[PDB]
């Protein structure tokens, strides 16, 4: 979630 959201 962190990576795609960022």
């Amino acid at each position: 979630r962190r990576x795609x959201r960022f």
